[PDB]
């Protein structure tokens, strides 16, 4: 296991543009297009992506290019933050993939705004950093998936993901 493995599971692979757990265009292995409710503007969004004209579809080789740079995009944004990037230097390399994973799904901004969670983790005090997640939007909307990272926050190893 790793975190593309980890993202892979948790994000699925569409080769066609679908809306995601919150309604919004995206394509591939969970690459959000836009959160406009125009198909459009997010055919738009993904010609631009892609660099051709695409009409809704792409190959599983452009969906693990977005992919790769997505991932790659989410350690970047951790590591330019002021909050997430202390709690990320201080995890081991499974916890720093669940840190990675939040990311990619919320989003720098949304998961630097988990203070008392960032703090706990910091702290390693792991049952209650566990506890403190879950009191969110996140765990209520996506519960199997907060469950899962959750998991490998508490634990440190990749069990919620082994049989999967
Ligand atoms: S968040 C810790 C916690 C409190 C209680 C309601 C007793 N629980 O079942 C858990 C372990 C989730
Ligand atoms: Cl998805
Ligand atoms: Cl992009
Ligand atoms: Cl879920």
């Amino acid at each position: 296991m790793n975190i593309f493995e980890m993202l892979r599971i948790d994000e699925g692979l569409r080769l066609k543009i679908y809306k995601d757990t919150e309604g919004y265009y995206t394509i591939g292995i969970g690459h959000l297009l836009t959160k406009s409710p125009s198909l459009n503007a997010a055919k738009s969004e993904l010609d631009k992506a892609i660099g051709r004209n695409t009409n809704g579809v792409i190959t599983k080789d452009e969906a693990e290019k977005l992919f790769n740079q997505d991932v790659d995009a989410a350690v970047r944004g951790i590591l330019r933050n002021a909050k997430l990037k202390p709690v990320y230097d201080s995890l081991d390399a499974v916890r720093r993939a669940a840190l990675i994973n939040m990311v990619f799904q919320m989003g720098e901004t949304g998961v630097a705004g988990f203070t008392n969670s960032l703090r706990m983790l910091q702290q390693k005090r792991w049952d209650e950093a566990a506890c403190n997640l879950a009191k969110s939007r996140w765990y209520n909307q996506t519960p199997n998936r907060a469950k899962r990272v959750i998991t490998t926050f508490r634990t440190g190893t990749w069990d919620a993901y082994k049989n999967l």
